[PDB]
């Protein structure tokens, strides 16, 4: 009975007793017994805890002990019962609106554990909190007051509050904005020194995300009141000294994320770009370049610098010609471009630099027509001569292409693709370039090679690599899938493979040269005699078998990695053997597999009346 | 030089020299300093090691210690997954050097016969496409390398086995071949010599090269088939009734077994082949055998889980098959019918995951294209015409215990094995309809299917609701009268407005996306009847509430999830741990069936819906 029966009789004081003092020295007994019997503490005390709080307001002292005790059963924070009190407690809606009144309160004894325990009941069942202060009216607003409170560890606790109150849940995010939120977070982040400022600079940094994370009001807001600028002091860093802590680089990063967040691929492409433009305007576009110069920056935040500035360049003229004119200090002063490229093809840095700096390189070829003829034109060189030595784009990628490397050469492949993309003067071009072969024998042109590499005994990583830029090559290019059918030996080598019964490493090799062969039909103008369309067709019909054609093209979309890879532009891999798929061939994939699929089959007696109807 | 001219003494002496004793002495140096210093001695040694095998082919003795030294200079077989294939090469690129290898192997002489086929293997481990293509095309290569699996000399034929292996792998053309020159009947009769899972590391052997020979070749399944062969499969799984004791090999051996059975009723193979072999294995009874495996003793935990999975597929849409694992019982403590035990297990929360993923498959396969099977399930749930001696559980309670279980891998599991009842069955999905569940006492009924979608709004786990909108949604497709049900109860197209609008975080993103698709059924699959939630109110509430490109963007998370694509790939489920227990298969083939007529369904206009509706 003492230890079970004790509680009881605690509980009988609480209920039963006149005496305020009889009463609250009972409720100080269980916000002792609350930690080591949270169980029976809970299943006796509850009902008893919730009474005091409705009807001994007059008593601050009692109350701050209701609260603490209650806290003291609810809270996980320490880690079941957590949730399964707080269903309890939460279920008379009354209950919580109650809580939201005790806030009001100054006393510290009072006011600290309610704030406590209402973010612990937000952190367990958070939809159901949320909205029955949602519903409350103005419970949000009220709450707000506790960035007010001149104290710090309640202010501190509220930034944790308003992080659960404002977790998923768009409606309240709104509201928070509404009032202040953002003018009075980044005055605490810039009063506490920015990135140097400790714990409360990260948590209010994460209340900021909650704010505009996929919230299209909230973000256009943050622009249109010019918040954007208070963005630029934050990354004045790096410099020197280096000796930066992990909370340093911990706020720096959850810093670099709200930006990524403000010119995110996902969102609609005006706020994006009304995002960027800012960014060029008051310098911080500027100022997260001279943190890619410096000296004492951390690896990893250089590495997610860099994707950074991807982001808000990618797709934005005035910003990817900007990114294009900055030079890097050293003895060949090289452009920002080639110096991406030279780290893409360094066998030496970490795999995660080496794909950030092929998204940059991405990023500043979206959408770029300009960029991406300058990319090209480098492997046409004319008005450019040897000065003695210098080192080129276009020298890059072609030293990646034909490397041992099999991450370079997919990374080459893939950068060149880029170049290419929506961009059929470009591919008219590249039809141009002619590789040396050796002292006295003929040259082979980059398609030609590109397509050699396939035979060759290659990894399959490289395979890939090359195939993607293939498919972007020829499709919707007519003369490159002419130049490409010219050589004899090509469709013979597709249907091969195509045919061969290939082993579950060489499927999505064989499923892109079903994709290859298709586009070979589809954008096919029949201006070469030799392989026209219907002659492709049937030569499918005889050596393949059409619906067997189509099983292996569907290897690529079945591909375990690819569903992944359609999610977003930025690379997705957390290791080498993962660098398979680009986001933007997924797109290809999906626009052509179906339109390909029928072109394949319906007959040739449909073929003639459809080379007639077109 | 006393090092590296040690050897080009040697290679003089080889070259140079003319008394035979002394070149092959020259040679039995050279050999005994091979796999000691490879490097150098491959360097310059080879050239001269092969004129010795082109000319000095009267003396076997030098002959076998050139094809030792040259097994030394290329193998990697010590190495356990360089050198090996920067000599491989060198060796190949003479055609002739390898045809001239299949002529040493005609030879008898132990110790010029078995080099030579380690040394063939090793070629062919290390450069298939290119080794195998040389053998192919000339006079009749692979044909006289099947002699080796008829020497008497155990060591050569079972290390012929290896390089039949090598030799097939990957490649139809020499798998055609080998078969054709009797390779069935002749490895079905050492593995049945050697006493079949018992007869150890060459039946291991035999069975990964009759594997080579039939996975996804359909000339040589058929061929299986018409010769009789599956009958010799029966013996493999007579594996008698007790005290266990198995050796790790014999588990090996069996894994394989079972794996050349589910190759010939793979779902992957055209259905016709898969279809005439399930009705082979019935016949014969080698169904009957592996489901007697089921009920024994002693049988190893794997050895259980892939025989449930290997019966799944004998019976996948055979009717007879279906019909007769229907009819087995158990006698357990009572009886019990054989789905019953599936079900029981699967809502297991102590059997292993991959058990219980294992039962799951074979109770899908059980109704794949079974109507009457989905409908014995389903008039379960409708418990007329049965009533109790007390005791006695059926299938319906037990997937409805699962669908309310606290367990999250018991609600996905009964949500899916019940969306496996409904499919491509109106008449189901409308007898479905009528199952009501019982409350509490003086209470209203609640539908099956209202309950199913309240559970989406009262903070269950998300793989639970991921479950329950899978079930939703395939129970709703193609049945207008399911599509009115749901609508009628006024609180579910709100709660999907709600949620399809809300900023959900990441974690929740699938749901949001499956919310949608449900919205979007239940517009396109909409007849009108009700006018509350007509067609067009609804295409309206959507752009009121979401907007329409946004719903788009929610429906398209589907298809985006990472472990969709995966999950796409073939029937079985394919989950390393429960957490990834997400997608089912099937439901894979409806979202791509759906998405791109609903997105279509949604825009259009109104003007235009006014002549849809015309």
């Amino acid at each position: 009975h003492t230890e079970a029966e004790t509680i009881q009789k605690l509980c009988d004081r609480v209920a039963s007793s006149t005496l305020l003092d009889d009463r609250r020295n009972a409720v100080r007994a269980l916000k002792s017994l609350s930690k080591k019997y949270r169980l029976e503490v809970g299943i006796q005390a509850m009902e008893h805890l919730i009474h005091v709080l409705q009807t001994d307001r007059s008593d601050s002292e009692i109350i701050g002990y209701a609260l603490d005790t209650l806290y003291n059963i609810i809270s996980n924070d320490e880690e079941d019962l957590g949730s399964q009190f707080t269903e309890i407690f939460i279920k008379q809606q009354e209950n919580v609106t109650l809580l939201l009144s005790l806030l009001e309160e100054f006393d510290f004894h009072v006011r600290w554990p309610g704030v406590k325990l209402l973010t612990s009941l937000l952190k367990q069942l958070g939809p159901q909190v949320q909205q029955i202060i949602l519903v409350s009216p103005m419970g949000v607003s009220r709450l707000m007051d506790l960035l007010a409170d001149s104290r710090e560890v309640i202010r501190n606790d509220g930034v944790l509050l308003l992080q659960a109150l404002t977790r998923s849940n768009g409606a309240i995010q709104k509201i928070v904005a509404f009032e202040n939120a953002f003018e009075r977070l980044l005055d605490i982040i810039t009063e506490e020194g920015n990135s140097d400022g400790g714990i409360v600079v990260e948590d209010c940094l994460i209340l900021l995300q909650n704010l505009l994370k996929n919230n299209n009001s909230n973000q256009n807001f943050f622009k249109e009141g010019s918040y954007i600028q208070r963005m630029k002091p934050w990354f004045e860093v790096g410099d020197e000294n280096s000796g930066w802590s992990a909370q340093k680089v911990t706020n720096l990063h959850l810093m670099l994320q709200l930006v990524r967040v403000l010119v995110s691929p996902n969102n609609p492409p005006g706020a994006t770009s009304s995002c960027q433009k800012a960014m060029f305007q008051c310098g911080l576009l500027q100022q997260l370049c001279t943190i890619l110069m410096a000296t004492g920056v951390p690896a990893d935040i250089l590495t997610e610098t860099i994707n950074t500035v991807s982001e808000v360049i990618r797709g934005c003229q005035v910003n990817q010609d900007y990114f294009a004119s900055v030079n890097a200090p050293s003895n060949p002063p090289r452009p920002a471009i080639v110096v991406l490229l030279m780290s893409m093809v360094n066998e030496r840095q970490p795999f995660v630099l080496r794909c950030a700096v092929l998204y940059c390189f991405q990023c500043f070829l979206y959408k770029n027509q300009k960029g991406q003829g300058e990319i090209v034109s480098t492997l046409l060189p004319s008005t450019i001569d040897a000065t003695g030595n210098t080192v080129s784009a276009g020298q890059l990628l072609c030293g990646g292409l034909f490397s041992t490397d099999s991450l370079s050469n997919w990374c080459a492949a893939v950068a060149l693709a880029h170049a290419l993309q929506e961009n059929a003067t470009q591919k008219e071009q590249l039809l141009r370039v002619q590789l040396a072969t050796s002292i006295g024998n003929p040259p082979v042109s980059l398609l030609q090679q590109c397509t050699n590499i396939l035979s060759q005994g290659s990894k399959i990583q490289t395979r890939v690599g090359l195939l993607m830029l293939l498919c972007t090559w020829l499709s919707n290019c007519p003369i490159a899938v002419t130049h490409f059918l010219h050589n004899s030996a090509n469709v013979p080598f597709l249907t091969g493979q195509i045919a061969e019964n290939l082993g579950e490493e060489e499927q999505l090799v064989q499923g892109l040269c079903a994709l290859l062969l298709g586009i070979s039909i589809y954008f096919n103008d029949n201006s070469l005699e030799t392989y026209m369309k219907e002659k492709l067709k049937q030569l499918i019909e005889k050596r393949i078998g059409k619906e067997n054609f189509i099983e292996k093209l569907g290897f690529i979309s079945k591909h375990e990695l690819y569903s992944r890879a359609s999610q977003k532009p930025q690379p997705n891999f957390p290791s080498p053997e993962y660098m398979i798929f680009d986001h933007e061939f997924t797109k290809l994939v999906k626009e052509l597999e179906g339109v390909i699929t029928k072109a394949i089959y319906k007959s040739s007696e449909e073929d003639k009346k459809e080379e007639e109807v077109k």
